[PDB]
């Protein structure tokens, strides 16, 4: 099946540039978008860009447009994005990720969520907000939970995902569009809401489940993501 596997964590000087790759099995490498995206120690995930392998086309982040390059290696079946001039700042858990498959009714870029992540490369250096509540919550192994994150402006087209993150494995896609429940994902999951509240919900606990949730308003040219929510058992 899909999988998207990364190079090795790197230390570094102020000054020098990073290079991570990201090489794709289990489909064809060329009609799916890699998104990257990266994660500073106590921060929101961030989104620095992503490249079409298909076409060419990129589209860069404003923080961080000057410093880095997206490319691809069709043949190699691999992506990779360089960080030049790096600084304290930096370091940060970097990931690619592949857009999601066209959905039968999808507008464009409906299908722009992060479907499928990579674990993640670190690297240690020597306007729509979305908050998310509780900031952590915790259950028995059977109750239900309740997850909300309210955005600031209305998000109208129904581009809001759920993400679930136990650290050191990848993000897994749970919740695209506000309501669709991704491949493999339980029928414990549903998500909702409208306008400006939007709410995972899990029925039933299992102990699988415990981990870190982020909501994300996704798009053409702009990604947010919530801070997290905990659900510790």
């Amino acid at each position: 099946q899909v999988q998207l596997v990364q190079s090795g964590a790197e230390v570094k000087k102020p000054g020098a540039s990073v290079k991570v790759s990201c090489q794709a099995s289990g489909y064809r490498f060329s009609h799916f978008t890699v998104h990257w995206v990266r994660q500073a120690p106590g921060q929101r995930f961030e989104w620095m860009g992503w490249i079409n392998p298909y076409n060419g086309n990129k589209e860069f982040s404003a923080k961080f447009q000057d410093r880095v390059t997206f490319t691809a290696d069709t043949s190699a079946n691999t992506a990779y994005m360089e960080l030049r001039s790096l600084r304290s700042a930096d370091t940060a858990v970097y990931y690619c990720a592949r857009v999601g498959e066209w959905g039968w009714d999808d507008s464009p870029y409906d299908n722009y969520y992060m479907d499928v992540w990579g674990k993640g490369t670190t690297v240690i250096v020597s306007e729509i907000v979305l908050t998310q509540a509780p900031g952590t919550l915790s259950l028995s192994p059977g109750e239900r939970a309740t997850f909300s994150c309210r955005s600031s402006h209305s998000i109208r087209s129904r581009r809001v995902a759920w993400y679930q993150h136990k650290p050191g494995q990848a993000p897994r896609l749970v919740i695209h569009g506000v309501s669709n429940r991704a491949s493999g994902i339980s029928d414990r999951f549903s998500g909702s809401g409208s306008g400006t509240d939007f709410t995972l919900t899990i029925t039933r606990v299992e102990p699988e489940d415990f981990a870190l949730y982020y909501c994300q308003v996704y798009g053409a040219s702009s990604y947010t993501f919530g801070q997290g929510t905990k659900l510790e058992r």
